[PDB]
């Protein structure tokens, strides 16, 4: 059995028996499975654009697309954009849960951060992308493109996205990047859109835009 190098979270996640698959154990209930199927039926375009592919289920294990699979040197950041169980967000509208090399920067997921500390941790995450300003700018711009479309699409989705994370990935050489929504374990049906989750995404767009333009 090969344990998957999770950047954050608590769930048991292992490499699949075949290439490009991770198996995530549904720890507490099968709600995550119920929610993937609900989104498949009602919001299929959202699922295709923004969520790792669900390949199927093996007992309590979801077979998911490995978002790190096609990367030589992946850098991963987990940002919780849905409501936390009980606590307020560590950066006001969202909580950075972890990132590649965060230990080197004395990152603490329990620490409440100022705007300046929040921006500095995102800058820390980008340092592995090296000194080629142009390439790292293109990574930020590609993230902004997808997050802006996500924020727009969220207005017409009647789900409370409790506990969901954005998984940001870029390669050391900045040749490839993506961002996707994961962790649907606490997601619930509601009669309106989720303004709290939209506010998390628009706040990230503002921060990344500032980084992409700052000389
Ligand atoms: N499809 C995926 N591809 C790659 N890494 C993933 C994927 N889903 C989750 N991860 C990794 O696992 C961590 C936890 O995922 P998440 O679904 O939030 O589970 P948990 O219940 O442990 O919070 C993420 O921070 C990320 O590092
Ligand atoms: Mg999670
Ligand atoms: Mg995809």
């Amino acid at each position: 059995i090969r344990i998957f190098p999770r950047i954050a979270g608590r769930s048991y996640i292992i490499y699949g028996q075949t290439s490009g698959i991770i198996c995530k154990r549904m720890e507490k209930s099968d709600n995550e499975f119920v929610i993937y199927n609900y989104i498949s039926e009602h919001y299929d375009k959202f699922l295709k654009k923004y969520v790792p592919k669900l390949y199927g289920k093996n007992n309590d294990m979801l077979l998911l697309e490995d978002l790190t699979y096609n990367y030589n040197n992946p850098n991963v950041m987990d940002v919780k954009i849905g409501a936390r169980k009980r606590k307020s967000h560590t950066s006001g509208f969202f909580s950075i849960r972890g990132y590649t090399n965060s230990h080197d920067y004395k990152f603490d997921p329990d620490e409440y951060l100022t705007s300046e500390s929040t921006i500095n941790h995102i800058k820390n995450f980008m340092e592995a992308g090296g000194e080629n300003r142009d390439k790292t700018k293109q990574v930020l711009l590609k993230w902004i493109m997808k997050l802006s479309e996500l924020a727009n699409d969220l207005f017409e989705i009647n789900l409370k996205f409790d506990g969901v994370s954005l998984i940001f990935i870029y390669d050391d050489d900045c040749s490839k990047c993506d961002v996707n929504v994961v962790d649907f374990s606490r997601v619930k049906l509601i009669d309106t859109n989720d303004q709290m989750t939209i506010s998390a995404v628009t706040n990230l767009i503002k921060i990344l835009s500032e980084l992409a333009d700052n000389p």
